[PDB]
């Protein structure tokens, strides 16, 4: 890389390996539109396998970005509509506290307070049905904000319905693979599991464990590469060919709710840029087990501003992701870690390193 770029994101992360400890990371700025791919240390610390550019990590929760412009893309191609009821997609959703919830409550964490976790006692199917069914809202629709898999991960699967095809399925067809994303994943291939780093808590190999709305919620494993050509994707999206995902990734950028300085996407979460350094690095949050916001409505929504800061935080329990772009500046990045270390620790690194580049 240049050597400003060099310099800055080593003068960073390097710190930041040895304070927290961090076994393996992968880290791509994108300047200019152009990426520029760093990596150290070990995606499977036993068998001394280093972290490289093919290492697949788990993205966590970075993966609403996947589902919330997926949804984007079936309401480009007219198969949803956000101002759908949730019983359209799911009319077994009898319940009355349902009626007035509709696609876009799921998809931006503002139905009534959906939990953040799906209970591991649901198993099947009809186990989701009951839970839903039985699920009492706190709060009026459109009133308040929780970060809720429960919440987004319907979203996506009821955002698939029309298509008849799988989330995974549609993920692959819709997204994946007009993006050249070959090297993504919601269930690990057997050719790619030599690339599966291991997550690592509290020193012990792990690899997250099946879930209900997994998928749609936290499913996704990616390489640095990939996640580079995601950030490009959506820092420059009317360069896209699909018509349809090229509106989705705007669809998903752009602002339906706000919360103090941040606004919310679908799956993407922004701010205005320049944006206040304390304001992301403090709100980064999470050592917060339940944040309840209340929401201001945007209406209607303002389509996505290119003088943003885009971001997103994930983890698993054994990993820790981040990505963040402005859209205004043709540069982002995206950080991928094999440990699930502070979030404000990410945002911190991550503004460093743009803020110097910028
Ligand atoms: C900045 C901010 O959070 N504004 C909010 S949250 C809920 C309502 C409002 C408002 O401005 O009405
Ligand atoms: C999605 C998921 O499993 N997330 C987890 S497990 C343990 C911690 C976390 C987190 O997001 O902090």
């Amino acid at each position: 890389a240049p050597q400003q770029i060099n310099d800055i994101v080593h003068r960073t992360i390097t710190p930041l390996i040895e304070q927290q400890k961090i076994p393996g990371m992968a880290v791509a700025v994108i300047y200019q539109g152009k990426p520029y791919y760093f990596t150290w240390g070990y995606a499977d610390i036993a068998k001394k396998q280093p972290v490289t550019q093919q290492t697949l990590f788990e993205l966590g929760s970075v993966s609403k970005t996947f589902t919330g412009v997926l949804g984007g893309d079936a309401i480009a191609r007219g198969e949803i509509k956000l101002s759908d009821p949730t019983t359209k997609y799911w009319p077994e959703l009898t319940a009355k506290q349902w009626n007035g919830i509709t696609l876009l409550h799921l998809a931006t964490y503002t139905a009534g307070g959906l939990p953040l976790q799906v209970p591991d006692e649901v198993k099947s199917s009809s186990d989701l049905l009951r839970f839903y069914q039985n699920w009492q809202p706190a709060w009026a629709p459109g009133t308040q904000r929780l970060y809720a898999n429960s919440s987004i991960g319907l979203f996506g699967a009821l955002a698939v319905k029309p298509s008849g095809l799988s989330f995974e399925q549609a993920m692959q067809t819709r997204v994946f693979q007009p993006l050249k994303l070959n090297h993504t994943w919601i269930n690990v291939p057997p050719a790619e599991e030599k690339n599966y780093a291991w997550g690592y808590r509290e020193g012990k190999a792990v690899h997250v464990s099946p879930g209900a709305l997994d998928a749609e919620a936290y499913g996704v494993k990616s390489t640095i590469e990939d996640m580079a050509r995601w950030v490009q994707s959506n820092l420059k999206p009317l360069d896209i060919n699909e018509k349809t995902l090229q509106q989705g990734i705007q669809l998903a950028q752009s602002r339906y709710w706000q919360t103090g300085d941040m606004y919310q996407g679908l799956g993407w979460e922004m701010l205005d840029w320049p944006v206040n350094p304390d304001s992301i690095i403090n709100g980064s949050d999470n050592k917060i087990a339940l944040a309840a916001r209340p929401v201001k409505a945007i209406t209607p929504p303002t389509p996505a501003v290119r003088a943003s800061w885009v971001h997103k935080t994930g983890a698993t329990g054994g990993f820790g992701s981040y990505v963040a772009f402005i859209p205004e500046k043709e540069l982002g990045i995206v950080m991928l870690a094999n440990k699930n270390y502070p979030n404000p620790a990410r945002v911190d690194a991550a503004w460093q390193i743009l803020n110097a580049l910028q």
